[PDB]
C-alpha cells in the first residue's frame, strides 16, 4: 500500500510537464509505484476516467483537465520551511512565538555555521549551508 | 530607528552573555548602541533601570520584570527562508492547494535545485550560494 492521500483525487489536476513513460493503471496507487520504478520521475498524473498514468521527471505545469490527478513520487516529502534535496538538519529549532523575524536574524548573526534562518509559524530555525 | 516590531511591555530579556553594558533613555537608544558595535546582534533595554545590555550570541529568552528584547534592527523582517548575505530564487510558482512533496517534486526536475521553500502557495526553488 502507498499513501496517495496527500494531494486531491477529484480536483481535475493536471501536470502538463512532459513524459517520460506512459502506461495505463488501474488505480493512483499504483500510478504512483510507476512512478517510484523509474529514478527520475518527479511526479505523475492519473486519470480516473481512461486511465492513463503519465510519470514525468520536470516540475509540475498544474492546469485544469477533467478526471486528472496529480501526485509526487511520493507523500512522504512534507518538510515546508527549508528543504534540501539531500537532506540538511536544521542547525537549531526554537519556539519564537511573540517574537519578530529579526529576532531569528539576530540567532543566526550570532551563530556561527549559520548561514540562512526560517520563521514560518514564529519558529526559530538556523541552517547551515551543506557541501 | 523603527522600535515598533518587538514588544515593549511583555518583560523579555534575554541571558545571552553581555558584550557591554550602557545607560540609556530608550529602547531606541539601546538599539543606536547596538548598532554602534560589529558583533551586537540583540539587546535587552530595561524600563526601570535604564541599562542596554548589548549581546553578541543567539538570544536565550526569559522573563524579568520592565526587560524588552530586540534586535540589531527590526529592518531585518524577513520570514520564509532568509539567507544572511542574500540569495535570488531559481524560480518562484503557485503551488496553491498543493502537498510540501510537489514542490519537493518541482526541485528534484529543476537543474541547480538544492532546496525548496513552501510557505503559503508559493514554491521557491533556490541552489546554495
Ligand atoms: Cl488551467
Ligand atoms: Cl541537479
Amino acid at each position: 500500500q502507498l499513501d496517495v492521500s496527500c494531494f486531491a483525487h477529484d480536483k481535475n489536476i493536471g501536470s502538463r510537464t512532459e513524459q517520460l513513460s506512459v502506461v495505463h493503471v488501474a488505480s493512483a496507487q499504483d500510478c504512483m509505484k510507476e512512478c517510484q520504478a523509474l529514478p527520475t520521475c518527479s511526479h505523475f498524473t492519473y486519470n480516473k476516467n481512461s486511465k492513463k498514468c503519465h510519470l514525468k521527471a520536470g516540475a509540475p505545469e498544474f492546469y485544469t483537465y477533467t478526471g486528472d490527478m496529480t501526485g509526487p513520487r511520493s507523500c512522504e516529502h512534507n518538510c515546508s520551511d527549508a528543504c534540501w534535496m539531500d537532506g540538511n538538519n536544521p542547525l537549531a529549532v526554537w519556539d519564537y512565538s511573540g517574537q519578530p523575524p529579526a529576532l531569528c536574524w539576530a540567532a543566526c548573526m550570532g551563530t556561527p555555521g549559520c548561514d540562512l534562518y526560517t520563521f514560518q509559524g514564529m519558529t526559530c530555525k538556523l541552517y547551515s549551508q551543506t557541501s
